[PDB]
């Protein structure tokens, strides 16, 4: 097995210190270098799991450590008001054919030549108007520029198109893509992906369910097949 990259410790969490937990007793290590899913019904707690691991619930109990930089691309993006290159960047050190390979893998090339100036194109109030799927990939983007050792990936690629979502996916987020020597932590709605995940994670009710493959937890008969039937 891989190393240990994220360790969750007896990690209890709640919305605020009194409250009653939203997240009970995690118990859970995951391996550098893979491609976790999480996946379980509407409420399980799947987005307040990176938000835990972001540090912004109150942990009750427990502990938590991660092993390098943690970079985060929420569910409903939104762009600063300024150009494309600046939030991709977003403070990070232009890096040119960087920034090529990260707009090409983001399946935002074609979408940058119709700018007017480019990567240079003012979005944002003042700047242009971008589709909901734009601005997703522009989010996603930006993630990736920074070179972090660990993504949390909170279903990014949801409302895109079939073949933009697989063109995104199949770059940067699965095997062999950008972010292939990373620990990818992907909440996933749509299902057809898990067959790419090392290591699939059901949640419910705020809890772990099960934890294996994806052909372990097909041939049990359980959480994720009743999931998949749903």
């Amino acid at each position: 097995a891989g190393k240990d990259c994220i360790t969750i410790h007896s990690a209890t969490f709640a919305w605020s210190q009194e409250s009653p937990p939203c997240l009970h007793r995690i118990n859970l290590t995951v391996p550098q270098g893979c491609l976790l899913a999480v996946v379980g019904p509407v409420g399980a707690g799947k987005s307040s799991l990176l938000s835990a691991l972001l540090g912004e619930l109150s942990k009750v109990e427990g502990f938590v450590s991660i092993e390098g930089a943690v970079a985060y691309v929420p569910q409903e993006a939104w762009v600063q008001n300024t150009s494309v290159v600046e939030n991709v960047c977003f403070g990070q050190e232009l890096d040119p054919p960087w920034l090529e390979r990260v707009l090409e893998a983001c399946a935002l090339q074609p979408d940058v030549d119709s700018f007017p100036e480019g990567i240079h194109t003012s979005i944002g109030e003042q700047g242009m108007n971008l589709s909901g799927g734009q601005k997703q990939r522009l989010s996603l983007a930006r993630a990736v520029y920074r070179k972090a050792a660990v993504y949390l990936l909170d279903d990014p690629l949801a409302a895109l198109d079939a073949h933009v979502g697989q063109h995104v996916f199949n770059q940067v987020i699965g095997p062999g893509g950008l972010l292939q020597g990373t620990t990818r932590i992907l909440v996933t709605h749509a299902l057809h992906i898990l067959p790419q995940a090392d290591w699939i994670i059901v949640l419910a009710n705020g809890a772990i369910a099960e934890m294996g493959s994806y052909q372990e937890l097909l041939q049990r008969k359980g959480a994720l097949v009743c999931l998949l039937d749903q």
